[PDB]
């Protein structure tokens, strides 16, 4: 399930991975959510690849979430960055629809996406609302590989029934999905035997997620590639915690 060369911190830091990605868009019509498009990459001789679902948040489109496709599907993922049924999808709505979207992938995706696509290693992505729906969708099918909720927003803050690794980045000077009412009781309340990290980023607002942002990039790789690749070749940067200077506070139940 490795793909791509040893990996050093100038490599996940890298705009652009070892591979060219390739895209395919999804019509809206497809059963259980909105559509999207499907970022993959073209050298299929490495094998094949697990996938991750990105949702974006309330009142937003996967245009919120568009730079996650090229970047992180470049380093050796199939990357799904889907639009909900409506723009105002609740958290578990939201979960449903990205499954729905992982589920499409494996049944009705193109030849081109179905060839390079395992199946079995599956993750999913989401901002905001997306996160809670993230964390929804682990909740609602444990045989994920990885869940990465980016400041998420959920009226739920107890989630001690999730058996996925859960790596929820926070915002600092986040005020609609503030920290420590939203994500901090989130990750506290993940199980303490769970494979989890939460990583707050200083200064930043609600919407830091989307936009281009090497730290958040850096670690969503090493994080999809440790759990949903099996790869512990990225345990290095992720174990002990990472001590970057955009990184206010850090915590996860290392070493994994
Ligand atoms: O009180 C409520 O009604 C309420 C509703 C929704 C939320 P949420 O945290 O989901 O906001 C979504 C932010 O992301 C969407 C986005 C992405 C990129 C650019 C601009 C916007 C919080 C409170
Ligand atoms: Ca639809």
């Amino acid at each position: 399930y490795e793909r791509g060369p040893d990996p050093t911190e100038d490599s996940i830091e890298a705009i652009r991975g070892p591979f060219s990605v390739a895209t395919e868009r999804v019509s809206s019509f497809a059963s259980g959510f909105g559509g999207g498009t499907i970022y993959y990459p073209r050298e299929t001789d490495e094998g094949t690849f697990g996938a991750v679902a990105v949702a974006p948040g309330f009142t937003a489109s996967q245009g919120s979430m568009s730079w996650y496709g090229e970047r992180v599907a470049s380093h050796g993922f199939i990357v799904f960055t889907i639009d909900t049924n409506t723009r105002l999808d609740a958290p578990g709505q939201r979960g449903r629809q990205l499954l729905a979207a992982l589920d499409y992938l494996v049944e009705r995706s193109d030849r081109k996406v179905r060839e390079r696509l395992d199946p079995n290693r599956l993750a999913v992505m989401g901002h905001a609302m997306g996160g809670g729906g993230s964390l929804e969708a682990t909740v609602m099918r444990p045989s994920l590989k990885a869940s990465i909720p980016l400041t998420p927003w959920h009226l739920d803050k107890t989630w001690g029934q999730v058996q996925v690794p859960t790596f929820i980045i926070g915002a600092e000077l986040d005020t609609i999905a503030p920290v420590s009412t939203h994500a901090k009781p989130f990750y506290e309340s993940l199980p303490s035997s769970l494979p989890k990290a939460y990583m707050e980023l200083c200064g930043a607002t609600h919407f830091a997620p989307n936009i281009p942002n090497t730290t958040i990039a850096k670690y969503v790789i090493s994080w999809l590639k440790r759990f949903v690749d099996e790869d512990t070749r990225y345990s290095q940067f992720l174990c002990p915690n990472p001590t970057d200077r955009a990184i206010c506070e850090y915590r996860s139940t290392c070493p994994y």
